[PDB]
Formats: structure tokens, sequence, C-alpha cells
């Protein structure tokens, strides 16, 4: 393995201070162009609205268009300009540092798996939650799809595991995967009537089609928002944080494009615009940049690195969601 951060460092340990407990929702094909915070017409996060001291990012660009590409490209230390897919799963990453520094890694997975990022880790260090023999919440629709919030349950018994160490906990969400939005989220998100479904998007109604996304949306808002939830549940022995990053956007008819993972060379802006959330407590003195930063996915490795205090040469200079 190539590594690329064996200086790194942590400045504080969590023997010494209050441990640290992060939340980093991996998206899934959420589009910047459709939240509510960055000027879409519909209220399609009405709960994350609620919640105090939530920063949403509204210029934010993703590394790539796909899941394969962009999952890996989150977690690397190259940045977009030198990234390479195709070794990516061969260097060493954010999580390998964490872990090397001793904080505690967990990715749970809705999605698909990691694409690589955790294959260097103790595989116990990774759940898949599409099945119910991890996922108590499947039987909530009529296809039994398990759903992004089951990967809440059971997080304190995790926390009780590591009690006293510093956590990061990675959750890749099912979230806005197509082609069948319709199937992404329970009955109390159909809020947007009527919805398309079956695959044959360019034969669907245009606004039906729109409809079923965001109903999907409706849905992640509520996850992530169950999500600090959660953390607000540890706030007193923890300084807790949520990061949200989409991994890429979506077409949804633009010059009859849809779906995803076009090559960034003809990608259509639909495709790489993605939306960014952070949450923190205001106990742990962690500060946000402007929400109008110009960022993107090259941001969410300096922004690992200093929430747990670490400091990497590689991307010392490195603009990140925080201060």
């Amino acid at each position: 393995t190539i590594y690329h951060a064996k200086d790194a460092v942590q400045a504080t340990k969590p023997d010494m201070r209050k441990p640290r407990l992060v939340v980093f929702v991996v998206g899934e094909t959420a589009r910047a162009d459709h939240v509510s915070f960055n000027g879409y017409e519909r209220d399609t996060f009405p709960q994350l609205a609620k919640i105090d001291g939530v920063t949403n990012f509204s210029n934010v660009t993703s590394c790539g268009t796909s899941t394969a590409y962009s999952v890996p490209c989150m977690f690397s230390y190259l940045g977009a300009d030198e990234y390479d897919v195709d070794t990516a799963k061969y260097q060493e990453n954010v999580l390998d540092t964490l872990d090397r520094l001793g904080v505690s890694i967990l990715w749970r997975d809705n999605n698909s798996d990691s694409k690589g990022v955790m294959d260097k880790l103790p595989k116990a260090q990774f759940a898949d939650y599409k099945s119910a023999t991890n996922n108590a919440i499947c039987n909530t629709n009529p296809y039994n799809e398990c759903r992004d919030v089951g990967m809440l349950v059971g997080l304190d018994d995790f926390v009780a595991a590591n009690n006293g160490k510093d956590m990061l906990i990675m959750l890749h969400q099912m979230g806005n995967h197509g082609p069948a939005y319709f199937k992404r989220y329970d009955e109390k998100f159909a809020k947007f009537t009527p919805v398309c479904e079956g695959n044959e998007l360019a034969k669907c109604e245009h606004q039906s089609l729109i409809n079923a996304y965001d109903n999907a949306l409706l849905a992640t808002d509520d996850f992530i928002a169950q999500s600090i939830q959660w953390l607000q549940t540890h706030s007193n022995a923890y300084d807790v944080s949520m990061l949200y990053v989409s991994d890429h956007g979506e077409s949804l008819g633009e010059n009859g494009v849809y779906l995803h993972g076009m090559p960034n060379a003809f990608a259509p802006k639909e495709q790489r615009s993605v939306p960014a959330f952070f949450w923190t407590d205001k106990q742990t003195g962690i500060t946000p940049m402007a929400t109008d930063t110009v960022l993107t996915h090259d941001a969410i490795t300096p922004t690992l690195l200093k929430l747990f205090d670490v400091t990497a040469d590689k991307v010392k200079d490195r603009t990140a969601f925080i201060r």
C-alpha cells in the first residue's frame, strides 16, 4: 500500500480531553439544486431546518459522477486533479490514517459497499445494512427494502464497546439511488404526487419523476435529522459533530440525460453539484467555513483530520468544511 500521511499526529488524546464522536453520512445521488436551503422551490429538508447549528454549503462540486469513482476520492489524500480511481484502493486513505492513530472507525452500508475504502481495515469494522441480518427497519414498505434510518439502531452498543475513545461512524446511504426513486422512501414521505414508477425513466411524466426524487430527499432529510438527534444523546460525554456530503448528483431529463455516471469531460452540472451539511454541538469549538465557500470533495479529508485534532503535511494548506 502506498502511504501518504505516515507523519500524521494527533495533537490531543481522548484520555486528556473529551472524546470525539462524529457521524459522516456518505450521501447518494442527491442534487444541490433540489435542496430547500440552496433555493429549490420545494421544502425538501423540513426536519433539518428545525435543528440549530446546521450549516448548508451552497457551492460543493463532487469529484466524479459515480459511486465507484467519487466514494474513494472522498476519502483520498490526492485531491480530484490527481486522484486515480484505478489505484485508489492501494493508497492510504484518511480512514487508514485515523484508525492508525487510534480513532475507532465504523462503516455501515445501505447502498453497496465502501468501494474499496475499508479494504485495508479489519472486516468486522464494515457492516452490510442492506440485509435484515443487520437492519431492523426493512418491513416498513411494500418492497421490504431496508431503510437508512436502520443504520442508527444499536449505535449505542458500538459507543459502549468503544467507551472513551474517539469514534468516526460512516453511514453510506441508499439515499436517492435510482432508477427506482419511488422505492427509496416510506409512505409518510409521499408528499409530492403523482409519482413515476417503473424503470423506463424517459417515458415518465417529467413532474412525476421529480416528485419521486423529491420524496426520496424527504426521507433523507429525516435520516440526517435522526442522525443528529442520536448524536445529541451523547453530547455530555462526547464532542459530537455530523458531516453530510453526497457522492454525486443526478440528471433528471435535462437534455435527455438520466441517472448519472457520465465522464467528467461531458458531465452536466447536475451530476456534480452536490449538497453538503455540517452540524456540531456548541461545546466542540469547531467552526464552519462560510456557507458559500467554493468547496469540493477534496475538502472532506482535511475536515475529518481537523475534527480529530490530526495534522498531516499532505493536506496542511487544504480548504476544509471547518476552520
